[PDB]
């Protein structure tokens, strides 16, 4: 019945971890940025007024979001459509910190979270508050963190990975920009839990992170 938190900002390897964990462990994976960047998708393609938090909402209520809990396959439904490709897109990503900061929609997403959660059998859920909001009597709380400079060098690996330009100056600021935004104006706990496992990952490969996590499982 184990149930895992794996928190952090992004670039830290924590996609990467939680997926390595769920494998690792046979449990179920539940990507809850995804469902957010779902949301998103939901919104952009109903043409809600994206400064109406009450037309966010709606347009996120009436979507019908799926994420897929095998950690092998990177799959995202909205209304049966696999839009995994999409909701990683320029679009999705400009747009989903607008609609991640409703109140509403968090509310209804945190609930669905918190009862996909006790399913049944093993799952690792990642996010940023997951050990400390929605899932604070998690099994196992791990909150990964790594320099700016290391976060930015993996993201733009990404971009780069994905066909897309190698900018590591711009991928940098905006990772720098962003720690700003958190930090000045959050739309949630941000932070470790008091009782998560603290794993600063700048030097470590991913590999060496799940293997080490395993090992206090
Ligand atoms: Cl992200």
């Amino acid at each position: 019945s184990l149930v895992v938190a794996v928190d952090g900002p992004a670039g830290t390897g924590k996609s990467s971890v939680s997926r390595g964990l769920a494998r690792a462990l046979g449990a179920r994976y539940l990507d809850t940025g995804a469902m957010y960047r779902i949301a998103t998708l939901a919104v952009l393609r109903a043409g809600a007024d994206l400064t109406d938090p009450a037309a966010i909402e709606k347009a996120a209520a009436d979507a019908e979001i799926g994420v897929g809990s095998d950690p092998d396959v990177d799959a995202a439904f909205l209304a049966g459509e696999d839009v995994s490709s999409e909701i990683r897109g320029d679009a999705v990503t400009g747009a989903v910190s607008a609609v991640s900061a409703v109140p509403a929609v968090r509310t209804r997403l945190v609930d669905i979270q918190r009862k996909l959660a006790t399913e049944g059998g093993r799952v690792v859920v990642e996010g940023r508050d997951i050990g400390t909001v929605v899932l604070p009597d998690a099994d196992v709380k791990i909150f990964l963190t790594a320099s700016a400079e290391e976060r930015a060098r993996r993201r733009n690996a990404q971009n780069v990975a994905n066909g897309l330009p190698d900018d590591y100056a711009t991928v940098l600021a905006d990772v720098q920009r962003r720690d700003h935004l958190d930090s000045t104006r959050p739309v949630s706990p941000l932070r470790a839990a008091d009782d998560a496992l603290v794993v600063d990952t700048s030097d470590m490969d991913q590999a060496q992170v799940i293997a080490h996590l395993l090992d206090l499982v």
